[PDB]
């Protein structure tokens, strides 16, 4: 099982100070630290590996390829997808919606149809359906949400019809810390002919994900959140579906032959939806990010964060004025507002005394809306926070409410 | 002045064996060896300063986002944009044609228009306008090649008209290491009304460039070319277009208000054009590349390269029936065919001796089919190459010819 502190001595970041102060990194929801495992295997690849990837005849180019080909398998292992070629590797969550919302939304959301997606989505699983329906004449509905942050479920019979080609959902939102209940969502989506997305940019690092359960047609996420780097992410599309659907992006590798006279044929999913050079680089520390999870245990991870969020709703329970906003139950994060100060000076303060959260509408300004606030204050409590730093999150606001109320 | 054994001392990968053997990397061109100061940046930035770059209040988060916008304006000035806000950051050259030819082509180019590229483009300057003009109804137009590898401008006047939106066109050819002769031409487009897209994803390495001496109005190119990471490169526009052009990808950071009952407004450029967590390391890390070629000095750079080919292009001279393709002040690679043996098989034995060459269509394949040949292979002569490595290569090229013939 599970130790926190033989955890923490993997990532570097958290023996930083900041303003003079140890750093008390609450803020994983956001982008999360990475182990120096995985800072390491990109290293060392880019030191020792290095070359193109475009299934080359020399020696590190073929290998290059082949280490690639294997973050994808261990990937389409780590979400339980059927194949490999179920994965396509995109730039992160957002670029994995404005994939499927262009390639497979063009032709299959027209005018007049509809298209179902929730009040607690973060704008990368709203906008580009917002431009889809802009482009065709189609109907973006919404899920509105109960004050607890759960979605109002008995409104579903009135946004499914005939016409629902799609529902877009969050596994977990990035705010309130809800869970959907995602896979009686998909049964009822499914039984109206709609297929369903599902942004788990905030499930994958909590606990294990299965997308052949989940029977989710698509399913997108980040490795920044997952302990990666930055500029990488994963697109899972049911093969059925992925095979039909034609190229978003267009250049080297995804194509099959191309003429300037008889025109273009494509390749085979996932590759038709690579285009160009692939982030080689952030793919290798994908996989490095991958194993170091999946050697945790995401089980005893769940279990440590589930035992420090609830250790932090306790403690938080004696800080005067503070509005929490989501369920109970919430995964990942607190979001909250103390008394009357603007989530931003709450969170200066905090800063000031080393503590990182982050403060804002947090790209869900649907969600501070039915909150009726313009912002909120947020804490990540990931696998590598502690009861310690819960401690000064708890005397900061206490302090931070002494002084400014 | 440029020491070649001062600069190979930074490049890691070049201690490697390959097969056994010494390695000799001869595929700049395809992807570049990253010098260990664009290595440890990047990794620097993951052990000490890594967060969310979404101008957060906390400190980290307040520094990377300073970070990420100072390589942005370094990057400007390394092309001499007159400003930052020029700039977008994508995925490499690839994806910034892909934007360009769907924010700007969609609103610019119409039923019954033309765009013009060249027939020595990379599938990167080809495909996103062969997408774009299948879905508005436009034509592809195509400047010929002659036999030696320059476009026959001669065929100008038949190919611009006053439908001609756009010219799209390489600076330097991946294959055949020409450089186009943009400034006269991009006189010529703009006299028309047409604009101009350079591909510069083989120039920005070997000389200096200016935007504004070319007056291009989109330049790209990518950074593992660049000796910088995958996963980055550049898209410069025209402040003029740029502010005229619509989103590309939806999602957090490029929205102004989102709204799920009035609608989304948009942020300014070129934030508008980036959405999503951007690739914070990558950026980094393109940052410390640009820096390293800034201090060796591209002129010192392009000098010594070209007293490399120079010498390359002499000792091949003495491999027996050797078609070399491409004109004779060619930059930067040496694309050839060995007697009749196919290009497979040549960089199978160079491989094989240690030698690391790309053989196929290189992305190519109108200009295979120009020479019509189905591949060639293709030497890279980059700043950190020998003098030594240029005689295996022809000591190899010689013992294939006498095996094989």
């Amino acid at each position: 099982i599970f130790s926190v502190d033989k955890v923490r001595a993997d990532f570097p970041v958290l023996s930083r100070e900041v303003n003079g102060l140890p750093l008390a990194y609450l803020d994983s929801a956001a982008s999360a630290q990475k182990p120096s495992q995985v800072i390491d295997a990109e290293a060392e690849f880019y030191r020792h590996g290095y070359a193109a990837v475009h299934r080359g005849i020399h020696t590190l180019s073929a290998q290059a390829t082949e280490k690639m080909e294997n973050v994808r398998k261990r990937a389409s292992l780590f979400i339980n997808a059927r194949s490999a070629e179920e994965l396509v590797f995109v730039r992160g969550t957002t670029e994995g919606i404005n994939l499927v919302a262009n390639s497979w939304g063009n032709s299959n959301v027209r005018a007049g149809d509809n298209i179902i997606i929730s009040q607690m989505e973060h704008h990368a699983n709203i906008v580009p359906w917002q431009m889809l329906c802009a482009r065709v004449g189609a109907e973006l509905r919404v899920i509105p949400l109960n004050p607890d942050g759960t979605l109002q479920l008995e409104t579903l019979p009135t946004l499914f019809d005939e016409k629902t080609r799609l529902l877009a959902i969050t596994h977990v939102s990035n705010v309130l810390g809800t869970e959907n209940p995602l896979a009686e969502m998909i049964t009822l989506a499914h039984q109206h002919g709609a297929k369903v997305l599902v942004d788990g940019a905030q499930a994958v690092m909590h606990h294990p994900v299965d997308v052949q359960a989940l029977d989710c047609d698509f399913y997108v996420f980040s490795g920044h959140k997952l302990y990666g780097p930055t500029g990488i992410g994963i697109l899972y599309v049911k093969e059925a579906l992925l095979q039909e659907m034609p190229p978003w992006e267009g250049g080297g590798s995804m194509i099959a032959t191309v003429s300037l006279s008889e025109g273009t044929t494509w390749t085979k999913a996932p590759w038709r939806f690579e285009a160009g050079t692939p982030n080689t680089g952030g793919i290798i520390g994908l996989g490095a990010a991958l194993e170091y999870v999946s050697a945790l245990g995401l089980n005893n991870i769940a279990e440590y964060e589930q035992n420090l969020m609830h250790y932090a709703l306790s403690q938080l329970e004696s800080v005067p004025d503070l509005t929490l906003y989501g369920p109970q139950n919430r995964l990942g994060v607190i979001a909250f507002n103390l008394g009357k100060h603007h989530a931003y000076d709450v969170g200066s303060f905090l800063d000031n005394y080393g503590i990182a959260v982050r403060t804002g509408h947090h790209c869900a300004m649907p969600l501070m809306a039915y909150y009726n606030v313009p912002a909120m204050c947020r804490a990540s409590l990931a696998m590598y926070n502690t009861h310690e730093e819960v401690d000064r999150l708890v005397t900061g606001l206490q302090r931070i409410h002494r002084l400014l109320g």
